[PDB]
């Protein structure tokens, strides 16, 4: 019966418990910038960042056949100079220890244009596989989400997000909420970890600006997470 | 900095920590029946039950001006012999210590046809003030909800529900989920406790069958809850 | 799998979640006075107070045979005008719902000079059954402790106390610590709840001044507690 | 306000969240062997192991001046073929990220015969600086403990240990308990982290067999730990 939890209400520059990738960095202001931006703070096209959590997570044990439940929360934001021309998006995810980045822009640095990753996307941009309108999605080893739901996204406003995975029912659930606007979104579906990730994994976020365009920055303010893996 | 939490995965007949009201009782089977039903288990019109939690909850302190945050979860179900003719509904709520029941049927035993109660309704029945289709609602000292959202309800299937109240932003958030169906609903809005309940309160559920008709039973399987009231 | 927890860092006058008995009251200053004292704050002989916690605790279930584990912490103090002439003591305890007080002075209001109570005593006074020097003791249905250990008590100084009961090993453990003095005491022994209390109980403290003399007041500053009762 | 916690009831061979050093390894049997032993399981003189926890711990922040509180628990054991001739001991500790081992035998791999380490020792062996009889000690940047207390140690029997550090009072407290024997030991003292470790640290255990002799193996069965570092 293994557990773990952590939580921060700010990010400390150069925390040794974290791992930055791509343009992803930790402002002194405490924010987690994953995207590169102008002196003017303008997001910079073809930008890319990821950020993982040092300790790896024992998602599930093969001996016991046990699968864990975890939940994670965090508040992110996005800045976008032209709310008409948006992209590319943000994700939270579970990968394996060795995970380096991947395709930028529409692949949210998670998938490859070509080719054991699970995640929740906050997609700003209508790709070919994307449905209409910024949505939220569950990605199971694929940028084409198993299920989606509009995301009543809102520029510059903060959003609290909560993600849960119930081993018992095998149900990832994600809800995003915008206190500023008193609006809210939720999504749910089954996901079989036992067959989509390694007995151990590392979690983190990923985020991408557009190619042709800047789109929107993506900074994360806080993160908490916990897991129980039963005997 | 006051806190409290409890949680049960079943109900024990005659738990001294609880309080039954109306037809509300605790089956040996461990369920929390709030409605009276046939030998055949058929809900029985004009039925009514409530069930409160012994210890009262210090929702907020006037000296300090502090307001608490709490969250509560629980899984309920409903049985309805004629999925066409449904009613009347279920609620979870915060009232003051002395709260006895009130109007039955459409008033979900919470309000009076006439006349400091806050709650979340899972309304099966279209009253006059009700919108169309079973919804979910936030009730603030009134059976006419401040905001609502369809409830993709489903007979006989179990639903996990989670309710949160963030003092900081003053935002009650409710999400109901039906793992069986992989569907999900969420609702959010601000609620000022400081002006809608007493420094201390008691929480519990309430549930009602129809007048003219039976409608649907309402049993609750589990309950967990916690609160922090800061210094 | 039933749980419960609460914690306060101060006492609120007239908390509806608590129960006072005897002279036990809640100063505005936030302290929990269990003993009556002078305008000068001088403890008043033959004084007596208890204070219980509203919600009852399901210590153990007969159907399942399950026994719970709990731990409790709290910081108390004692004021004693004549550190030479001390008494009578303080206790923390588990009794059954209906528990009213009992013998004063040396019986710490827990036992009767004559005659299902479990507790930990912080004895200031050498009774006949008492060993030498203020000690700490485990009382199992009897003022004559099953085991004891000196208590390097210290007037007017605050003491943090922690009590644990491990169902698995059936071991109550108590440790008292005096940060002020960087000193510390610990005691341990087995206790069979299953045969010394009711499936349900209520917990609280009890405290007594001397007969012939005042001895020492006993106020409690904070209290936290938790319990898991497994399936 | 940063926190973290983890806990395991067994050790998984080759957990990527841990770090072995010296002879320290993880038996398949789930135990954490820190010492090398015979095919017969006989401890092997001049043996040495340490084991650290992957994620580093932000013990305290210089900007804020904040210091954290943590507590840790774990159950260890020791096997010793000749209960007359014992050594060398075991420790739990906080060091800085880069910590590799150090002096063996009496230095419990923590200190150097010569020369920012804080720890609690379970010393089997009377060095020169050691007091009489296996004790427990608080080591602050030195194998000569700031304070000690006998350890009513017991061969082959399991011991539950609990360590707490209260930032507020700056008091490390350690209590060791032997349910098997219903005995118990406790130690307490102030320790200024702010001046004895780095803003960030890594924790783990260390353990040593004797030089001339085998003494006693040292395996650890379980570990839990948590920390809050306030804003
Ligand atoms: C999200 O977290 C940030 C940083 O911890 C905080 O300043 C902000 O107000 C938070 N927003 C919500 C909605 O909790
Ligand atoms: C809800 O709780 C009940 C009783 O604790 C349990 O048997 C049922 O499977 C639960 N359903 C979900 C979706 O967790
Ligand atoms: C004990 O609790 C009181 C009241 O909460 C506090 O003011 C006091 O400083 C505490 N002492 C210790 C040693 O924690
Ligand atoms: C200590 O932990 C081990 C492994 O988790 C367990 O098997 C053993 O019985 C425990 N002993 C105590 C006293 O809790
Ligand atoms: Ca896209
Ligand atoms: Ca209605
Ligand atoms: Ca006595
Ligand atoms: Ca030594
Ligand atoms: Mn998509
Ligand atoms: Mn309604
Ligand atoms: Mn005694
Ligand atoms: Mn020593």
């Amino acid at each position: 019966a293994e557990t773990v939890s952590f939580s921060w209400n700010k990010f400390v520059p150069k925390q040794p418990n974290m791992i930055l990738q791509g343009d992803a960095i930790v402002t002194s202001s405490g924010k987690l910038q994953l995207n590169k931006v102008d002196e003017n703070g303008t997001p910079k096209p073809s930008s890319l960042g990821r950020a993982l959590y040092s300790t790896p997570i024992h998602i599930w044990d093969k001996e016991t056949g046990s699968v864990a439940s975890f939940a994670a929360s965090f508040n992110f934001t996005f800045y976008a100079p032209d709310t008409k021309r948006l992209a590319d998006g943000l994700a939270f995810f579970l990968a394996p220890i060795d995970t380096k980045p991947q395709t930028h822009a529409g692949y949210l640095g998670l998938f490859n244009e070509n080719e054991q990753v699970v995640a929740v996307e906050f997609d700003t941009f209508r790709n070919s596989w994307d449905p209409p309108n910024p949505h939220i999605g569950i990605n199971v080893n694929s940028i084409r989400s198993i299920k989606t739901t509009s995301w009543d996204l809102a520029n510059n406003k903060v959003a609290k997000v909560l993600i849960t995975y119930d081993a018992s029912t095998s149900l990832l659930v994600a809800s995003l909420v915008y206190p500023s606007q008193r609006t809210s979104n939720i999504l749910s579906d089954v996901v079989d970890l036992k067959t989509s990730l390694p007995e151990w994994v590392r979690i983190g976020f990923s985020a991408a600006t557009g190619l042709d365009i800047p789109g929107e920055s993506h900074d994360v303010l806080s993160w908490s997470f916990a897991s129980n893996l039963p005997h």
